[PDB]
């Protein structure tokens, strides 16, 4: 997983590929895993942003109370 | 996928590792499949379990 360019001018897209191949495309739920620990190097986002990273990610709760 | 220990002292708690790896993690519901076939050896758990 990638981020093309920085925030400097609003460019915060996030893109996966391969390793030998350039093929920018979105990130898919199901190829991620969830872990208890965290490092210093990983960004520290918020459930606001999630959908922006990942319009793929749903929350029951936000669906469901409104 | 495994159990650490037995329900002896209320201790189902399910696990997922590679066979090489021990590291123990909460499994993933991407990571497994239906199928319409049941055998014995594969506990009969419930919805409310799930
Ligand atoms: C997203 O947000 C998280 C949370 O802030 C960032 O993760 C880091 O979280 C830690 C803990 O809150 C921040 O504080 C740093 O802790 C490091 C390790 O903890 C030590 O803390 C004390 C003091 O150092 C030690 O005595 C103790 O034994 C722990 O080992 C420290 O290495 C850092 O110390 C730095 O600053 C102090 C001055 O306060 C200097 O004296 C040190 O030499 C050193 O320079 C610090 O205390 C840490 O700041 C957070 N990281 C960052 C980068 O801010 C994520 O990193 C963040 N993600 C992104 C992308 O920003
Ligand atoms: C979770 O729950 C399920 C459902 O009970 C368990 O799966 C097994 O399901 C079968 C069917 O309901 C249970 O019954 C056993 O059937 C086996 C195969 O079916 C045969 O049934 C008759 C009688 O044997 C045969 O004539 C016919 O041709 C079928 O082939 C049998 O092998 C078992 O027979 C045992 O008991 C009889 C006495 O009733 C003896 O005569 C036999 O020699 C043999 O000892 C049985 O009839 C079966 O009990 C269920 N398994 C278990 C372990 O209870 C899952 O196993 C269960 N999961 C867990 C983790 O418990
Ligand atoms: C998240 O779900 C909990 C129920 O476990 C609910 O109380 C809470 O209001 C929800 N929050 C949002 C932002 O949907």
């Amino acid at each position: 997983l990638f981020t093309h360019e920085l925030q400097n001018h609003t460019a915060t897209e996030y893109f996966v590929s391969s390793r030998r191949m350039f093929e920018p495309r979105k990130p898919t739920v199901s190829d991620f895993v969830q872990i208890e620990s965290c490092v210093v190097t990983y960004v520290n986002l918020t459930r606001d942003q999630l959908p922006d990273v990942i319009p793929d990610y749903i929350d029951v709760n936000k669906t469901r109370d409104e």
